[PDB]
């Protein structure tokens, strides 16, 4: 599925990440944006063979299995498949443990090099939350 701006933020309010761990709603938008341009059927390879997936692009070397990323572990207990649904949870509650591990929203790559010191609130500007 791909996401419309709003609908992806009111998906994403009605699961809680609304300033979760002081993230403002806007940064989870810019971050969905620009590592899956809202579709929830985005994958990508890693130079280390690991291989990231769905809207949030959670990669197989730490959080999800996909049997082929050796040594990897899957801390979200989840086929990385799972996390391709048109439904956003499973995605949701992954990113909700990553971002709560000690590093914050750096783990993803797009929001630290394109939503970080930015004005995200405008992810968010004209959309019923
Ligand atoms: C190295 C550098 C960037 C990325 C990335 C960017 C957007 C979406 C997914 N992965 N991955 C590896
Ligand atoms: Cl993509
Ligand atoms: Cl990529
Ligand atoms: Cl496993
Ligand atoms: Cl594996
Ligand atoms: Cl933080
Ligand atoms: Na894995
Ligand atoms: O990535
Ligand atoms: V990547």
């Amino acid at each position: 599925k791909v996401f419309g701006r709003c609908e992806l933020a009111a998906a994403m309010k009605r699961h809680g990440l609304d300033n979760y761990r002081g993230y403002s709603l806007g940064n989870w938008v810019c971050a969905a944006k620009f590592e899956s341009n809202f579709n929830t059927q985005a994958t990508n390879r890693n130079t280390d063979g690991s291989t990231d997936y769905g809207i949030l692009q959670i990669n197989s070397r730490w959080w999800c299995n996909d049997g082929r990323t050796p040594g990897s572990r899957n801390l979200c207990n989840i086929p990385c498949s799972a996390l391709l649904s048109s439904d956003i949870t499973a995605s949701v509650n992954c990113a909700k443990k990553i971002v709560s591990d000690g590093n914050g929203m750096n783990a993803w790559v797009a929001w630290r090099n394109r939503c970080k010191g930015t004005d995200v609130q405008a992810w968010i500007r004209g959309c019923r939350l």
